[PDB]
């Protein structure tokens, strides 16, 4: 490894641990995952949990909120890996996700090592839903389409402008848009590695567990940057 010391911290298979915290439209709830992610492959096995009963909005919607550091750079992209150049300090990762025809997530999380485990702590606002919409009417397939990832340097604030477009299918037919605009900013002072123009291509299995009775996402994902 030749261009951070955060990628050091990626061989091999690295602990994960999600935490997050959500409130939409009075609904108060938090999801725990537990895996394991090897960067090399750029794959993530995560096993996730609502530990405070039925998630009040689909797992699908949630995908994106619950750790791009764990992306395959090839050689030739590895100067362009922001999320591991900030490691082990980590990395703020702030999102709006805008539901078309409906409400909107507001998150906002720390990408870090905690000792050994590269952590995600976040916390995610649900404004302006629709009690009949798609989301708080679960009306969404329990399936999640490959996407890209839009990264650009934002040379202003040492860190990242992200976007893309999530397409939900719904039950019964139709695409629901969620539209992610992101930033990431690191939260310590080392170097970081400020990229060019580049997307990651990303891959995503969700499943259940057989022996499971709380409501919980079995989850597989492979990405890779592209440039």
């Amino acid at each position: 490894h030749h261009h951070s010391k955060g990628e050091e911290l990626f061989t091999g298979i690295v602990p994960v641990l999600i935490e997050l915290d959500g409130d939409v439209h009075g609904h108060k709830f938090s999801v725990r995952g537990e895996g394991e992610g090897d960067a090399d492959y750029g794959k993530l096995e995560i096993k996730f949990i609502c530990t405070t009963g039925k998630l009040p909005v689909p797992w699908p919607t949630l995908v994106t909120t619950l750790i791009l550091c764990f992306a395959r750079y090839p050689e030739h992209m590895k100067m362009n890996d922001f999320f591991k150049s900030a490691m082990p300090e980590g990395y703020i990762q702030e999102r709006t996700i805008f539901f078309q025809d409906d409400g909107k997530y507001k998150t906002r999380g720390e990408v870090k090592f905690e000792g050994d485990t590269l952590v995600n702590r976040i916390e995610l606002k649900g404004m302006d839903f629709k009690e009949d919409g798609n989301i708080l009417g679960h009306k969404l397939e329990y399936n999640f389409n490959s996407h890209n990832v839009y990264i650009m340097p934002d040379k202003a604030n040492n860190g990242l402008k992200v976007n893309f477009k999530i397409r939900h299918n719904i039950e019964g037919g139709g695409v629901q848009l969620a539209d992610h605009y992101q930033t990431n900013v690191p939260l310590g002072d080392g170097p970081v590695l400020i990229p060019i123009n580049h997307y990651l291509s990303c891959q995503t299995a969700i499943s259940k567990d057989r022996n499971e009775t709380r409501d919980h996402m079995v989850f597989l994902e492979f990405f890779s940057a592209c440039g």
